[PDB]
């Protein structure tokens, strides 16, 4: 079985960088808290005890209210009066860094003006190993550096609007099935702990690793660890990739916190570099914790340093001065779990006292727009046989397909988003918003063809051929709607547990597609989807047109599309991920039947670094639309490729930070009330083993911690450590390269240039992508696009060295407008 | 069994006032003409043999072409590029003439530009003696008075606009069931003959043929005689009903057509005054005809009057020229039975030349206007608790119900409308249009929310009530919508027969009302439906502040009840028939089972007159919204009600002339040179032996007994007491009576008020009051108008079987003025008039 080697002592922050003032002000405030105190701070109150989906008691005394943590991704969970925005993979799909930026903020401000301070997102991991995967639509791409710019860029909107955001979930969670004990056994599967990641060192650091380097060094405040195991290691107490590559490789300086139940020791996480508990309790609502009143006294009993606990403390307030959350401050002004303005204060055992737990603040201002522009900028054009945009003059128009219409639940009306009924603008789980409404692509397309005084229909069930077929042999286009839906392992859809049975489109939407082009011979396919599908069975056939893939847009859909359409907006957008034949071309294959009896199940990430396009140009397959692709209502030509070539060791000892005292100092104070189920830091008596209640309570205690889990002494800095984000050599500007964009259409439009590099060697992929842009030409302007690549972007790890490495052999750059439409191509010079 | 008394002969047309000129240029015409052409006027070429779901093989020779004939009394049906107006019902609840006219005159516009000349509407039978019968819809109104008036000026817009309306269904189908024998048979029931509607001389004078006498006055070109029978006589060779009540008395000078498949004799029928055969065939596309070859023959041996052919084509002739056809003419430019550009000439047995049968005309204009105005005052505000209108600043909105949705199967995906699935906006069977689009309520409530900033969902799943409470629980209004459906028999959704079977919310209906008004203390409903339906469980919850009745609203439907609930449209619309608490409360029961063995079904109308209000009224009995009850967002006030008296025709017809002459048999062999189309009904004979030229078994056989004592009397005739005129004697338009009050309108915003104006007649049988008189008044707050309006002769009088007359009784008559038939403040004594 894969093994997980240890790494210790956890790393204790230390004013890297950006971090310095921050640092300082952590440090001030953790210096004057008793034990407790700190141990509120790293502890979750228990699962639906407060407002939010995770939640902690905060310092009462020192005037720090607790930290309302909060869902998704794509805009607040479990609220209202909030804006729903497209997902990651469509933020992926602009290529656009600063979309990614101001959808951000947009977020940011609204979780602001709710009492969150801490967003739950965004997502990089999963990166999307598998087309399959349920959850790849929450994150960005399957490709490291494409996904690992946009991670960034949401991460400095979010924090820029004054909230907390977490890159999520650290790492290798790259599918749903077996991810959880209990899921798996709701599913009929028998296993004693999660399934595992197995992966080797090189293929971490060249692909899962690499965004969440990026949000480090993009200033992150916090990281999620993932329920799954790495080398059967639970990742919320991996000490390899949370103290080795994530803290003392990428100089980490916030707060990790757990996936919620993926806390699985006391004095084992804390040790193994974990921050923070969520949502607290060991089970939901069990009223125990690892932490909570067991941190106390793992300190108290001399086996968790008060070092530790001191710096866990530090990097949650160092992030949340950070983003200046402290001057932003108010509770949380809603309840994640009922809509009445009146309930107890304490939902889940329903006591405390019966007051406001609703205010209805309406936290949208604008944001439909900045919406309804990146729905449009993420509708990618995948064929256009002279179709589009349309003219608003076509006499008559035949919507066609459940993916046009209503959800006859409301759009809301199915828990979580667990169903695809209607247009689907939001795939399923905890990566959910409640819409404060929704456009279908029906309500925009029939307003724009009456706008016309045209004629126009939706038909919108699936098996109704009959009438497809009599209204598409009348129409003079039609719009033919198409989805495939995916989401979290605890909901299943049609038997999809979380993750797609299968890449074929969702109710009948091949023969929907079909009936329309045996009909019309101005048939166009829009695709809503977290992912690729099969288009093979109808993307050529000589009735389809033209075909769009518009990803999950949110509240705006329908607008979004129609802009798109009828040419309000050039679509500029470009696949983030391959198109591939069948699910076979991709390999990749998830773990989908027990392989180690009823143990974990063991997933071994035999294919390395080989994953969506690179594996498709390794195997030498061709896709249907490679990675890249998005055609335009304009051309581009891409000419006059120039290349030039550009010109601490040691930590401190782990500090403390105030004072530890006598058990009596943390009993439960006498005139409090104790809330049934919530989790306090207190010790029952000054009696420790009975205040843990743990049937393990003190014994074989130094065996079960590792080896230098407790050295506070000044440790070596790693040789790809010392900065943010990793060494700062590796960010070192080497080579600028430089080409002509040009417009050489008729409309203006955004062209999206690539940089791809060729590493050299027998293992690398053939092509990498390095630097991208998304560049605004009107007809026949030309621009000079210039970028650099870093020492990083020209390196490979090297498990030997423990290092990036520029290798040896030759290296090679490749510009164009997709993976495999590179027309400009030059040697590298050697650079070191 | 109930008997229908003879009366012939067939009354001929004598360029009686309005018509004088059509008839000169019709007699100029027919007299230019073979037998063989005159009948070719008369008789359908064949179900599906052409383009119009009716049509005639016209003159080609005298350069006439056939005559197309289209349904439907809301817009042109199985066509494309057309138009989908509000339902009769609709036009009636708002009470405004102007309205009905310019419905009209859109109609046939569109009709017109299709090449259609005769529009198959629109529809004043049924009356709608029954709350559930299937047809009322496309009618207008229970009430006599307020269905004449709008009955009319919709025909005057039709045919201002240069097409030929149809007055139908005459007379007295009030009911689907029974009223084919084949369809009967499809639903399990055995008849030999179709429904027998038995009704006394006062009720039929008084109720069902007051809007006919209406529509033959305003010039109304074609009839259509129904289904059923009267007293055991069918609807189209029932002597009574159409020589003496509708070409002697009510004096009509255009054509009577058949219902298709109501033509049941060749010499019967055309002694007994039908027009014409639709669809020209004895059943569809059996290649056989009571008329064409039979009645060409009928003429030759001596057993139909040349005088009556000729009276045939000139009533036919004289319709055409009348509405100006000749100069509007053009082949109908599209096909009913196939959207197809190309195709053969003759659909159905596809035969002819292989060439354009579809020209894809598009002849809407901005006719969505008058249909989105007109669907928004026929929404009648039943119940406001002060709820609306909507501000726009609503935070959340849920819009509940099926009825506000969309139909899956697209707005155009259930045949003839023959589902009831997403928003109710048109009923079904022959009365229908294809949609160019419909605006769902759900489309227009979410893009105007959507335009404040609000919070919006539609939830059309009717039980999907978890989904529902938990929406209704956290929204500011909740907009809930429900319906309930009916058409035509020959269609059958969730085993309503065409009538519906009851009165009941479709879909969950009460139900989702209850699930959210148990959850919104700010609960709205909204009704779309072919007629009333029961609100008793629901309509007084303290959570329901808001009910409106918006009919069947054709294309504009969202967008027409945006207006109203937004308060761009103040609403006006008044009902236009009686809310009752109960089915029984209306009494007026359908015939649902065989009560004459196997023969046909009698229905006798034994409450009389006393349909709808005038039975409530009678029987004491409370709705819960009256006949002429509607809200509006603002207030009146009825005052000064005065009454001033005012100051206020040959005994025989010519005899029956005959125009042209009839040649040997051998004219109207087939020509030699023509090829026969299959199933295409020709006027033309095989040979010159007559008897087997026919085929008919009974040819010959006791011809004299068949033929009714006057039926072939051509010399001059006695005038009716009650005719002599249009629409009956003209004495009986005398106005006699002026009535005017003050209206005011003492509220905060600009409305429409609808004074209504009822007599009480007087004397032990008659209802206790009756409407007369109407009109619809914009005015602006605190403005002022004096309402003046008069009451003719007939308006006073009763029909008085023994006189055969109109009589005003010497029982004290008053008028009452107000603003519903419950809702009359002001009184007055009217002095005796004669
Ligand atoms: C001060 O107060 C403190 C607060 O109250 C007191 O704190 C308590 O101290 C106790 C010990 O005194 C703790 O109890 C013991 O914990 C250990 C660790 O359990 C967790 O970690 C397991 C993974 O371990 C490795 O990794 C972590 C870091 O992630 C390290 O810290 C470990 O050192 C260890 O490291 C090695 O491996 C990694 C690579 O993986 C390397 O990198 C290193 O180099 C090392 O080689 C993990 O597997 C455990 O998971 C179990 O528990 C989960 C939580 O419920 C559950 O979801 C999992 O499914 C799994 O369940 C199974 O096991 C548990 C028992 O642990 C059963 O109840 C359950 O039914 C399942 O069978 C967990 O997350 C733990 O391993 C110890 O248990 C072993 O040893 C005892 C005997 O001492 C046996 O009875 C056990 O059966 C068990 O035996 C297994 O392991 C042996 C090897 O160690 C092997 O010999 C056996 O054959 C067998 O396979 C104890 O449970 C306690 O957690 C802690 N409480 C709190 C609140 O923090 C403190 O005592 C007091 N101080 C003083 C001075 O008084
Ligand atoms: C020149 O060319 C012409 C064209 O080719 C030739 O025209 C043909 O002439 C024949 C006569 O020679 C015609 O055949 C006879 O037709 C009659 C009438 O049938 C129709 O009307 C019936 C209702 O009739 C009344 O009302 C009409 C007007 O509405 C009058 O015109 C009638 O005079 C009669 O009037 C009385 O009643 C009304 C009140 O209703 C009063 O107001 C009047 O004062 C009078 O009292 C109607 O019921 C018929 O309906 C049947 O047929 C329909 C299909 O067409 C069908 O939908 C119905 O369900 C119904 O079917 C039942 O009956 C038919 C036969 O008619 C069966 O086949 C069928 O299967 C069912 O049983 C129709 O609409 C008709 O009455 C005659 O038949 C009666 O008499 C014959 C014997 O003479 C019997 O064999 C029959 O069984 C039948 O018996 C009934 O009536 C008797 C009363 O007299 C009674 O004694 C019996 O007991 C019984 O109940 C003949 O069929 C033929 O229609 C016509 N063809 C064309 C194309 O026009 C012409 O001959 C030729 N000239 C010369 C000189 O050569
Ligand atoms: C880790 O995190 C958790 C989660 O955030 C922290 O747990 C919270 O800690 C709070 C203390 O900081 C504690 O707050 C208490 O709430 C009680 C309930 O308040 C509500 O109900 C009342 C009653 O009708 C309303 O007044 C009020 O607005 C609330 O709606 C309060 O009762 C407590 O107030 C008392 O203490 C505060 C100072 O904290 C005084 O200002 C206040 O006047 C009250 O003082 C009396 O009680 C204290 C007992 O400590 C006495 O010292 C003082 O002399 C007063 O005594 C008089 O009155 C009492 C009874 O009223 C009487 O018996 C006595 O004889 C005197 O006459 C206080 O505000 C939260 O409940 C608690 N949350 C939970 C879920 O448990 C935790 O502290 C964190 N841990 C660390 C180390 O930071
Ligand atoms: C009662 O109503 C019916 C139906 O309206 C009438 O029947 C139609 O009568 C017309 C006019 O008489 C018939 O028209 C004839 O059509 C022939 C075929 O037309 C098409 O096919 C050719 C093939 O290439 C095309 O060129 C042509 O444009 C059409 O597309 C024509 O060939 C005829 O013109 C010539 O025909 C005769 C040949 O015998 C010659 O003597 C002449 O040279 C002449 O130019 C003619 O136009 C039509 O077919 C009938 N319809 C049906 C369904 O049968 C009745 O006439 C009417 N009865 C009365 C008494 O009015």
């Amino acid at each position: 079985l894969a093994f997980s080697p240890p790494f210790y002592p956890s790393p204790w922050a230390n004013g890297q960088g950006e971090w310095a003032e921050a640092y300082q002000r952590a440090v001030a405030i953790v210096s004057q808290m008793t034990l407790d105190e700190k141990v509120n701070l790293t502890t979750g109150t228990g699962w639906e005890l407060e407002k939010c989906v995770g939640q902690t008691g905060g310092v009462p005394r020192l005037n720090i209210g607790g930290m309302c943590l909060q869902d998704s991704p794509l805009g607040i969970r479990d609220s209202d009066y909030n804006s729903a925005f497209p997902a990651g993979v469509n933020v992926a799909a602009t290529w656009d860094k600063n979309l990614a930026y101001l959808r951000g903020q947009a977020m940011g401000q609204e979780f602001s003006d709710k009492g969150i301070d801490v967003q739950l997102g965004p997502a990089a991991g999963p990166l999307g190993r598998s087309p399959d995967g349920g959850r790849n639509w929450e994150g960005f791409s399957p490709d490291p550096a494409l996904t690992g710019v946009l991670f960034a860029e949401t991460i400095k909107g979010i924090q820029d609007a004054g909230v907390v955001a977490t890159a999520k979930h650290y790492i290798l969670n790259e599918q749903e099935h077996f991810r959880q004990v209990a899921e798996a056994a709701g599913y009929g599967f028998n296993i004693s702990d999660t399934i595992s990641s197995n992966v080797d060192d090189k293929t971490i650091h060249e692909m899962y690793l690499w965004p969440f380097a990026d949000a480090v060094r993009a200033g992150v405040g916090a990281i999620m660890c993932s329920y799954n195991q790495i080398n059967n290691s639970y990742g919320c107490q991996n000490s390899y990739t949370l103290n080795k590559l994530l803290k003392a490789e990428l100089g980490f300086q916030g707060f990790v916190m757990s996936d919620w139940g993926a806390h699985h020791s006391g004095v084992g996480s804390a040790l193994a570099g974990l921050d923070m508990s969520m949502p607290g309790d060991i089970t939901f609502d069990s009223a125990t914790s690892f932490w909570g009143t067991n941190l106390t006294i793992a300190v108290l009993n001399g086996t968790v340093p008060q070092w530790r606990v001191d710096d866990m403390a530090v990097r949650i307030m160092a992030a949340y001065y950070k983003v200046g959350r402290d001057r932003l401050y108010q509770p949380p002004n809603f309840s994640s779990w009922t809509r009445d303005e009146y309930g107890f204060k304490y939902f889940y055992p329903q006591e405390g006292p019966y007051e406001k737990v609703n205010h209805f603040v309406n936290v949208q201002r604008n944001h439909s727009e900045v919406i309804r522009k990146l729905g449009a900028d993420s509708t990618v054009l995948l064929k256009n046989n002279n179709a589009l945009p349309l003219t608003g003059k076509e006499r008559k128009v035949a919507i066609l397909g459940e993916d046009a219409g209503s959800n006859s639940y409301g759009a809301n009306g199915c828990s979580d988003r667990g169903c695809d009924n209607g247009t689907l603008a939001m795939a399923w789980g905890s990566g959910t918003a409640e819409f404060p409404y929704l456009v279908t692509p029906e309500q925009a397309i029939q307003a724009e063809v009456l706008k016309h005084k045209g004629s126009v229909y939706a038909i919108t069930d699936n098996w109704a051929l009959s009438q497809v077929e009599t209204l598409a042999k009348q129409a003079s286009v039609s719009l033919v709607f198409v989805n495939s839906d995916a989401g979290e392992g605890y909901i299943s859809v049609d038997g999809n547990e979380g993750d797609r049975n299968n890449l074929t489109l969702w109710k009948n939407g091949d023969n929907l597609i079909k009936a329309a082009a045996n009909n019309c011979n101005n048939t166009i396919v829009v695709i809503h989807s977290v992912g690729p599908v099969l288009v093979d069975e109808w993307y050529d056939h000589p009735n389809v047109t033209a075909i769009l893939w518009a990803g999950l847009p949110g509240q705006e859909s329908g607008n979004s599309l129609a802009d798109v359409l009828y040419g309000r907006v050039n679509p500029g957008a470009k696949s983030p991920f391959t198109w591939g034949k069948t699910r076979e071309a991709y390999g990749d294959y998830l773990v989908r039947e027990l392989n180690n009896g009823n143990g974990a199940p063991q997933d071994d990430f035999s294919e390395g670094v080989f994953i969506d396009y690179r594996g498709f140009d390794k195997r030498n397959e061709t896709p249907i639309y490679e990675f890249g692709h998005g055609l335009s209502y304009t051309t581009f030509n891409y000419s006059g490729l120039h290349i030039q070539v550009l010109n601490a060791t040691e930590t401190g000892a782990a500090p403390t930070f105030g004072q530890v005292g006598n058990a009596s100092d943390y009993v439960y104070p006498e005139g409090l009330t104790r809330i049934s189920k919530f989790i306090y830091p207190w010790l029952n008596s000054t009696d420790l083993k009975a205040s843990s209640g743990d049937p393990y309570y003190g014994v074989d205690t130094a065996e079960h911690v590792p080896e230098g889990a407790t050295d506070g002494s000044p440790q070596p800095v790693l040789p790809a450590g010392g900065g943010s984000g990793g060494n700062p050599r590796l960010y070192d500007e080497l080579i600028r390269v430089s080409v002509t964009v040009k417009n050489t259409g008729r409309v203006a439009g955004d062209a999206v240039p690539q940089l791809y590099v060729s590493l050299g060697g027998p293992n690398e992929p053939k092509v990498v992508l390095r630097k991208f842009d998304r560049l605004t030409l009107k007809p026949s302007e030309e621009t000079v696009w210039t970028t650099t690549l870093t020492r990083r972007d020209l390196s490979n790890w090297d498990v030997a060295a423990q290092d990036w490495v520029i290798t040896s052999y030759p290296k090679k750059v490749h510009v164009g407008s997709s993976s495999r439409q590179l027309p400009l191509h030059a040697a590298l010079p050697k650079v070191q």
